[PDB]
RNA sequence: UUUUUUUUUU
């Protein structure tokens, strides 16, 4: 107990790569470099999570006066030990990769063999595609920009040649917007009434200058409060400003959002105030909905991914790109922040203008060679503060007979009784007694309002919920609306936050960070603040990831202070001391130190950026060098590179997709197998962290019903694709219909929807690559069939090559192994966890991610043959003693070291034949007689039971 | 609240 959990941790993927440093060398290797350099540096401890589930994060700096630089790590464990181990582990890596230290020059439970048999008939199909194959058998640049010209839209960079815009100048555009312009601002009583709201917002005072500063410079930063008028304001003031300039048919505009509700509402807000419909003047585009506006002077309010998404075609005819929220140091963001100085040093005439309520304005203009910051003084409307000892005293609660921390500082004009119930209340702990006392004093202020309430996480938000409506009070739906508000519940309930309630009726809004910034909900009164932050951590030594919720920062509290006193006075309710509101860090660490890099390294090769370590070390805070080495090597062993670091066609293919790499070479090999639909639908529920089964209250296992949907497949993906293609059926008879039956069958419509989405997405981007219509042709699944079904067995072994290197072996119950015989669970909502002694056809199962709780679990798995495991989940397989064959180090099978090198000399066939692929997309269903035999072999070696033969098992 | 689901992708 818990040992398996350390050795879990201490688990070493890839010393190889990073000059043989691993977990047990490490920190001996560092406290050496710490004792030779005189360093005193010591790891701080920062405790996550609640009490049952604690989790700590490990910090460590060293600056190298060599370099001149500073060397951090960020790590997570499970324990201290092992958080200032894998800390070590990092920062010693990165000592390496940067030449200071030498490469490692030292030194430092079998499971039972599985019998594979092949029948003679497949065996011969085996060697005869070996034969045909002839297979051996083993005994810089800068994104494009240009000025607005004639016959060209912008916002799809191509050429207009349609309607009657071919002899219709941009002078003339100029001419017709500023007479219509003119017209509306002599005659619309209600644009009239807009520009009288506008004028008097706190950033209209400094419109000038900042049109001045815009002119003169090619970067402006503009630092203002929260809701002073920057997003709505700033792009409407530089296009009215090229517009009345007789110039306004050579303004476009991009404003980029972090958040695709934040673009949409403020999109939306904008129309409206200019009192035109979305696509006239204003547009949005952000993920599955794009409403784009006019050629030629209009505004197009983004997300960050969509830019950089639009970034391949260039940027012509852009005049000026607005940078939104530049404090959420996104990867995204940073990666845009990166092009775009280097877009500004290459093109004078491109304006870029960043604006953010709380930024270190001197770090950002260091950063952009020294620009002016332009500071917007005043607030639109105060916002009153009280923090935990207020919140307190003013409520008069005292904890509830239960069971440095912060809540134990307080000032002395706080009563004994205030700092008695701040020092028994914890910390960790969200308390809905607390939260139930404070929505009643709110209630008590008979003010009207709606409440905004930031949780951390979907269980929290609707842990509450239930609490609230379980309340007689908060239970009256006549009296009070609760509304969820997560990136994952249905876009209408999204869009239902915006739309106002009913007259008597009080809104409470529980949200995630969608809300924190960006919004102007118009009936936000009271914001309540819970201060955490859910944060998504992963080892890269290991390959854990892991769900943290840490302390958020001031930044974030300023900005979810900032959603209230937009339109009226506010209140924000901290739910902190002030001791601990102290303590709290200025900013959240960035995303670029703490996420893999190589979808970035695809989107810089992709853009022809130049070489990815330069761009990297080009950015605001250049990500950890052992991260970089990572990303480029396993881009380098999926060959999206080429041996010159140089993009492949089957790079390009990756790089234009929104999945993970691995996935889109999945997709691309069920394309040539005839599976893509399947494959697509797999891919899109492996990239989202929905969930596809609801558990109710005190659930904590699938139902008999959900279980039933994956059949006898034993599989979550296949129990997927069946709920899928029920829903699919009776979504096609009506939304209600839809609805009624995820609610019996215990799904979530949402996570359907989104899968279905980007499953579409997906599919369309194939079809653009030129991928014919016919290799993704839909194929129904029945889970009911007991026995083999060659589609689905094709599918489910191309998920061992999509979902490597996760090969779970059951041992019993809810007991797995992954690699290197490493102790692990079966997640509660998977289809194959059980409490009593299952038993499977076969011990070997792919899982989707693997999860750091008080115990390893692996998630969303699916039964595998293993000769399906051997030709696709692995990359190793050598002839071990006693004639027994072992793939991956760990995985031993019984099976004919002559059959295992036949069947291993296929993997280089596969990886030939998705180049011939990728080279020549149109003509993947007619291939060459070697490749069309390969296929067939292929599917008659992923059969389930090709490897059976004369055996009971 | 007995951690299944921070955010983001023409
Ligand atoms: N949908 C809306 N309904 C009512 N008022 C709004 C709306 N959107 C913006 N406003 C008002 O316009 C002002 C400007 O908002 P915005 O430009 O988003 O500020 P910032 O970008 O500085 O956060 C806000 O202070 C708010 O009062
Ligand atoms: F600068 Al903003 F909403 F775009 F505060």
């Amino acid at each position: 107990e818990q040992r398996d959990m350390n050795e879990a941790e201490a688990f070493d993927v890839n010393a190889a790569i990073h000059g043989n440093w691993t977990i047990e060398n490490a920190k001996e290797r560092l406290n050496i470099y710490k004792q030779t350099n005189n360093i005193r540096d010591d790891y701080k401890y920062t405790p996550v999570g609640p009490e049952h589930a604690r989790s700590f994060l490990a910090e460590l700096s060293i600056y190298v006066p060599a370099l001149n630089r500073t060397v951090t790590a960020r790590e997570s464990g499970s324990n201290k030990k092992s958080a200032s181990k894998s800390c070590a582990l990092s920062l010693v890596r990165q000592l390496f990769h940067l030449n200071v230290i030498e490469p490692f020059s030292g030194t430092l439970e079998q499971l039972k063999p599985y019998p594979v048999k092949l029948s003679p008939n497949l065996i011969n199909k085996i060697d005869e595609v070996i034969k045909g194959l002839d297979l051996p058998v083993v005994n810089s640049s800068v994104i494009p920009w240009a000025p607005p010209q004639a016959n060209w839209n912008t916002w799809h960079a191509c050429n207009i040649d349609e309607g009657e815009l071919a002899t219709t100048s941009i002078d003339d555009l100029s001419m017709d917007y500023e007479r219509s312009l003119r017209d509306r601002r002599q005659n619309d009583n209600e644009y009239r009434q807009f520009l009288e709201f506008r004028e008097k917002l706190p950033i209209a005072a400094m419109r000038s200058e900042i049109l001045t500063a815009i002119n003169d410079n090619p970067v402006v930063i503009i630092r203002g409060n929260t809701g002073c008028g920057k997003t709505t304001q700033i792009a409407q003031y530089i296009l009215d400003d090229y517009i009345c300039s007789g110039q306004g048919g050579y303004a476009n505009i991009y404003v980029t959002q972090p958040r695709r509700i934040s673009a949409i509402s403020v999109a939306e807000r904008v129309a409206r105030e200019r009192c035109e419909q979305l696509g006239d003047t204003v547009g949005y585009s952000v993920r599955f909905e794009s409403v784009f506006p006019r050629p030629y002077g209009a505004i197009l309010f983004c997300t960050v991914g969509v830019l950089l998404r639009k970034l391949e075609a260039g940027l012509r005819g852009v005049s000026h790109i607005i940078v939104d929220e530049i404090h959420e140091r996104d990867v995204n963001s940073d990666f845009l922040l990166v092009i775009l100085r280097d877009m500004v040093d290459t093109y004078p005439d491109l304006h870029v203008i960043l604006m953010s309520a709380t930024i270190d304005t001197t770090k950002f203009s260091k950063y952009f060679g020294i620009c002016p910051v332009l500071e917007v003084p005043g607030r639109a409307f105060p916002v009153q503060q009280f923090f935990l000892e207020d919140i307190i005293q003013m409520t008069d609660f005292v904890p509830s007979a239960e069971s440095i921390n912060y809540n134990k500082v307080c000032e002395d004009k706080y009563s004994q009784k205030t700092r008695n119930a701040m020092a028994m209340l914890s910390e960790s702990d969200v308390s809905f007694e607390l939260l139930e006392a404070l929505l009643m004093h709110i209630k008590s202020k008979n003010i009207p309002g709606a409440i905004l309430v930031f949780l951390p996480g979907w269980n929290l938000i609707f842990a509450l919920m239930k609490f609230l409506q379980n309340t007689n009070i908060f239970g009256d739906t006549s009296q009070y609306q609760i509304l969820p508000c997560h990136s994952q519940i249905p876009r209408d309930e999204q869009r239902k936050v915006f739309e106002p309630v009913p007259e008597g009726v009080t809104k409470i809004i529980l949200s995630t960070n969608i809300a924190e910034t960006s919004i102007t909900i118009d009936d936000i009164v009271f914001v309540i603040d819970i201060c955490k932050a859910r944060m998504k951590l992963f080892t890269s030594h290991n390959n854990l990831t892991s769900y943290a919720t840490v302390w958020a920062s001031k930044t974030n509290l300023e900005q979810r202070k900032g959603r209230a006193g937009r339109v009226r006075p506010g209140f924000c309710f901290t739910l902190c001391s002030r001791a601990r509101f102290q303590a709290l860090e200025d900013n959240l660490t960035p995303e670029m130190f703490r996420t893999p890099l190589h979808e970035m390294a695809l989107t810089i090769k992709l853009l022809r950026l130049g070489s990815i370590h330069h761009f990297l070390s080009k950015a605001l805070e250049p990500p950890p060098v052992d991260a970089v080495i990572e990303a480029e090597v396993l881009l380098r062993e999926m060959r999206c590179l080429d041996a010159n670091d140089e993009l492949t066609p089957l790079g390009r293919l990756l790089a234009r997709l929104p999945i993970e790499p691995r996935l889109g070479k999945m997709m691309v090999l069920g394309a040539v197998f005839g599976c893509a639909d399947l494959m697509a639908i797999m891919a899109s529920y492996s990239s989202t962290f929905s969930e596809v089964f609801s558990l109710d209250i005190g659930q904590r296992r699938l139902a008999n019903h959900q279980k039933a949907l994956s059949g006898t497949k034993c599989s979550d993906h296949v129990a997927m694709i069946v709920a899928s293609q029920m829903w699919r059926r009776e979504k096609q008879r009506g939304e209600h219909m839809e609805a009624r039956f995820c609610d019996w069958k215990g799904l979530q419509m949402s996570t359907m929807n989104v899968i279905w989405d980007a499953k579409q997405q997906l599919l369309d981007l194939l079809q653009q690559a030129g991928f014919p219509e016919e290799c993704m042709i839909s194929h129904e699944v029945d889970e009911r069939i007991d026995g083999d079904d060659p589609v689905l067995d094709v599918s489910l072994a191309l998920l061992c090559l999509g979902l490597y290197p996760n090969i779970c072996v059951h041992k019993e119950k809810r007991k797995v192994l992954t690699t290197e015989s490493k102790a692990a669970l079966l997640h509660k909502t998977s289809v194959n966890c059980s409490n009593l002694a299952v038993t499977f056809p076969y011990p070997f199962f792919v899982f989707g991610e693997k999860i750091r709780t008080r115990a390893v679990s692996c998630k969303q798995l699916s039964m595998v043959s293993p000769l399906q495991v051997i030709l696709f989940g692995s990359r190793k397989i050598d002839l071990a003693a006693n004639n027994i064959v072992r793939v991956d180090n760990w995985l031993n099978f019984d099976i004919e070291p002559e059959l295992a090198a036949k069947i291993g000399a296929l993997k280089p066939a596969l990886e030939d034949l998705i180049t011939v692929a990728c080279d020549n997309p149109s003509d993947i269903l007619r291939l060459e007689e070697p490749y069309a035999q390969l296929v067939k072999v292929v599917k008659d070696l992923c059969v389930k039971s090709a490897g059976d033969f004369g055996l009971q098992r």
